[PDB]
């Protein structure tokens, strides 16, 4: 499973982003650029230029009609207001299921560098702590052994072996705290878009029911504050197409180039290569932490041996201080069960896996809640036009 | 991230199995067992009763009203209606987003399972053929040097515990077979599912909204059409209350105990040392796979040392025939490649996600939204029954 770009992800790329003085920008995702900022901003521009439009011309037909089968048109209005909300509703719950399988991406993504961060600080305090302070009481004990302290330096030397290959992996602090940032942000951002959106969707179905409720009913001061009402909803909804749009641009943009924005916005704290390797994931047997692990385990098995044969020569001759062996040999077994965890979470799958899931829901599943969103927004922007435009003729009826 | 059961699992559980002979059976999850496919069925024929009874009241007072506001009734019946559709909607799109979380998961371990099954398989296969036939080669080579062939028999031996000891591994080529088979019939189920599902919310839409327009256009003709796929929409949505609502029992009672169901299920194919390490993770505890992975890397790191040790020495005397020793020193980077892959992938982390995945798409979205369709068709059976219930009132004026 490799990530490839959608077709509407490279048709939404394809949109000129042209910037407010009609001067063409790159148009490669770059948030704090001034360019792109402005472009999204044009975007919006133009969505509001739309929005001042639809006014002028609402305006101009309801001074023609009130200066000069509407029951049908109340019907098909209200029924094009009922498929915009439903077409809404289905965006939205698609835009959060993106932003939730983002935020468990970012989750997975943040656990796996923190267990990275625990196994490597745990290992190196505990081989150089414990350990050292293990050899130091064994120090005493094999008085007068020149090849017992031979072997005992010889272990130390092999620890300070494994400290120095562990220190050389990545440290994945500065990352995580990044992750837990944008987390956080996603977190808020997504609740109360959500929860506006779920709001904008009750307001325009209550002013639709009360609408039709006055039709039947032939009301006077309610009509009035519905269609007052309504050309409120038909603002806020061109307001609702102009983010959407931008969202939605903003996005595929990204989205063209995840790869490339990754390695380049990850130049600072993160190696090149370790970047390559969790984003590109090739299974040419070429791993950047399989040189480390192999020195780590390959020092763990000679440590290993050598205490082995220690305790099994010392037994005839001292058998007093074997509690300190065997605190050793746990120890080292200790260490071997974290060489193993940390060769499994250093591995390409688990991180390839988040950044695919993160894709998939910000490219799969957020980009289209937003394309039905922006239709929600034109649909409900159509029938509140025909539902005001219908006005006149309902009102003098 | 640990399981646990929700309440609404624990609720739905605690519903009596009574079987069909009010006899009451086992509430353990047992799909195979005679008697738990009895209690599903005698929870259908409850629903089918409750069908019956609804009936025959809705005929009882039809009977009472044909021998002897009508429009709120109506309107209220077809508010209750559409609540019931955008509820049925929910459920059946929660249900499915369930089902695809599930068949992701099975797919994801399908996949962890066949890639450990070909690192063993194409690491045993090489280092016994591509290995031995090299050392073959070398064996006239080093034409009477006594040294240089008990290393070689060495490499032989070292190489025969590597074969011995990967072919201690689980093989996985049973579970691939039952996980694909899991996972077609998942997906075959769950769109012939969601299809019906829909065709019935776009039928029941249809006969709703012409009801209404029969109502104000006083057609009585097309109202007796309406009312007799008002009778079958109502048997067809008990119906679906009584698959729901075994279903949901189903799934209750197997997501109490998935561990013991899993464990049980799986006690032959897998060993069951295997399946606690898969299911209950045991970060603090120990890996079956640690021993078997340590004496692999031991074994390849002493031959690495032979190897290196005979190039460094073999080339300044006979420089003959080293591609061969060339040729074995990159089968045993590959190995130790193939090694650091599988002891990635035989970890607890991504097999334990991806059954806590499935469980969570199974009981946290599946069941939800099996009780979301429930509700769908108890509200759907209460609007279709005042829908008849004001029929003669309506048909009489
Ligand atoms: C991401 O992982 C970090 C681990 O480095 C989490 O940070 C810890 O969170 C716990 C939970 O309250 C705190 O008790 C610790 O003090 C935190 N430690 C540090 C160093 O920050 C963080 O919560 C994780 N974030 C997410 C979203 O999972
Ligand atoms: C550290 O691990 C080793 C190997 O697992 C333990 O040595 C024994 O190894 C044999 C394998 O040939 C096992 O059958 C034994 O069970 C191991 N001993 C024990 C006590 O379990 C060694 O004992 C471990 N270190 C400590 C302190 O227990
Ligand atoms: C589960 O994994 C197995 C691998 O063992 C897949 O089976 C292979 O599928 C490919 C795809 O067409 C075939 O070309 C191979 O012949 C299959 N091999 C075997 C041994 O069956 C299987 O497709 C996977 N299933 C899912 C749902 O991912
Ligand atoms: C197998 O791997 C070893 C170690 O990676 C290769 O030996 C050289 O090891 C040093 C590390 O001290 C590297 O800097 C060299 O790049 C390695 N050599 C080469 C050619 O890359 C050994 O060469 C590898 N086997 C083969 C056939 O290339
Ligand atoms: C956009 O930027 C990229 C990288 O800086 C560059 O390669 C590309 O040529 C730029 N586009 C244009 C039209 O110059
Ligand atoms: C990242 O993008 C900016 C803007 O296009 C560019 O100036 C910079 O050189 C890029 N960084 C790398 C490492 O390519
Ligand atoms: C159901 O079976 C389990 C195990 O076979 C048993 O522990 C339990 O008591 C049984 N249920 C009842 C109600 O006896
Ligand atoms: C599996 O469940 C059945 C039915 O409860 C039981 O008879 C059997 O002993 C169980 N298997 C194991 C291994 O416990």
């Amino acid at each position: 499973v490799d990530y490839i770009a959608p077709w509407w992800v490279v048709w939404l790329h394809s949109v000129p982003h042209v910037g407010l003085r009609l001067q063409p920008v790159n148009s490669t995702f770059s948030p704090g650029d001034e360019s792109y900022q402005e472009s999204l901003l044009f975007l919006g521009l133009v969505a509001a230029v739309c929005l001042g439009l639809n006014l002028i011309f609402l305006v101009a037909y309801l001074v023609c009609a009130c200066h000069c089968c509407i029951t049908w048109t109340a019907v098909v209005a209200g029924l094009i207001c009922c498929a915009a909300v439903g077409v809404g509703f289905y965006g939205n719950s698609e835009t959060n299921d993106g932003a939730y399988q983002l935020m468990y991406s970012l989750d997975d993504a943040n656990h796996t560098f923190s267990g990275i961060d625990a196994l490597v600080s745990g290992t190196t305090q505990k081989m150089k702590v414990d350990l050292e302070q293990h050899l130091a009481r064994l120090s005493e004990i094999f008085a007068a052994r020149g090849d017992y302290l031979q072997t005992l330096k010889f272990i130390q030397q092999m620890a300070g072996s494994v400290v120095v290959q562990l220190s050389g992996l990545p440290v994945w602090r500065e990352v995580t705290m990044e992750l837990t940032k944008l987390s956080d942000q996603t977190g808020y951002v997504e609740y109360y878009r959500w929860l506006s959106y779920l709001l904008l969707f009750i307001l325009d179905l209550v002013i639709c029911l009360i609408a039709c409720l006055g039709l039947a009913k032939r009301s006077k001061c309610l009509l009035a504050s519905m269609l007052c009402c309504g050309a409120l909803s038909l603002l806020l909804s061109w307001a609702s197409l102009a983010a959407d749009g931008s969202a939605a641009v903003a996005t595929s943009d990204f989205c063209v180039a995840p790869d490339t924005f990754i390695l380049n916005v990850t130049e600072g704290q993160i190696s090149t290569e370790v970047t390559r390797y969790y984003l590109y994931c090739s299974q040419s047997g070429s791993s950047p932490f399989q040189q480390t692990l192999t020195t780590f385990q390959r020092a763990l098995t000679t440590m290993q041996i050598q205490v082995a044969g220690l305790l099994q020569f010392a037994v005839p001759l001292f058998s007093t201080a074997e509690e300190d062996l065997l605190a050793i040999q746990l120890l080292l077994n200790s260490s071997e069960s974290s060489l193993h965890q940390l060769t499994a979470m250093v591995d390409c799958r688990g991180l390839h896996k988040d950044y695919l899931d993160a894709l998939a829901g910000i490219c799969y599943d957020g980009l289209q809640g937003l394309l039905y969103l922006g239709l929600f927004s034109f649909l409900a922007a159509l029938a509140f036009s025909t539902m005001i435009c219908a006005g006149p003729r309902a009102w003098k009826h």
